[PDB]
């Protein structure tokens, strides 16, 4: 499958792509404002996540920093990264399926739209002004906007013991973002999509 993936915003992005314990594709790459990145995923990888990193700074050899969505210091993630990171995820050739979502449950830093370029099911987008409206107890230093599971490590807000309802912190996500995920037991915004489709992620898809 291919994946274009557009930085729409007027910032640099380091996009950064990853199945948490292998790269997909190149697994990272700069973005500047108005370019695209075509990447291969490979048929059946399960588990798959695409997301934005912000203000980066990388040598040489490619190891350097980000203030949201780093991956243990690496220009090419092999794992995931470190929260607030708007969430891209994707299972391929799933038993025929494929199956996207956009998630919350690590956060927010950069709004995100994410559709098929291909037949057969509709996209998702986030593209509230999350962190802008980030409760202040959220609020990350480096921008965006953290979930509660990571600030406040909580068996309610992380779902640890497989039971958890909705929090007040969930549903300031949700009511700005009803299509993404906003706590692990969250009613599946997932979307099916034919075997084998193709997509685009894009930051910053309105403004």
């Amino acid at each position: 499958a291919t994946f274009e993936i557009v930085n729409r915003c007027s910032y640099t992005v380091w996009a950064a792509a990853s199945k948490g314990d292998a790269a997909l594709d190149a697994g990272g790459r700069q973005l500047n404002s108005g370019e695209s990145w075509t990447i291969n995923v490979e048929p059946g990888t399960n588990g798959g996540k695409i997301w934005a990193r912000t203000d980066c700074y990388f040598d040489d050899s490619g190891s350097g920093i980000c203030k949201t969505g780093d991956c243990g210091g690496l220009l090419r993630c092999k794992r995931f990264g470190r929260p607030p990171t708007t969430l891209a995820e994707f299972s391929l050739n799933q038993y025929g399926k494929d199956y996207i979502d956009i998630s919350n449950i690590k956060g927010f830093n950069v709004p995100m739209n994410f559709s098929p370029t291909t037949r057969g099911c509709r996209g998702v987008r986030c593209a509230a002004d999350i962190v802008g409206q980030c409760p202040a107890k959220l609020k990350a230093p480096g921008g965006g906007c953290n979930d509660a599971c990571t600030v406040f490590q909580t068996s309610e807000y992380c779902c640890t013991t497989g039971k958890c309802g909705p929090t007040e912190y969930s549903r300031f996500f949700k009511r700005l973002c009803p299509d993404a995920f906003s706590y692990v037991l969250d009613k599946p915004t997932t979307v099916t999509c034919p075997g084998s489709s193709n997509y685009r992620v894009t930051f910053c898809p309105t403004a």
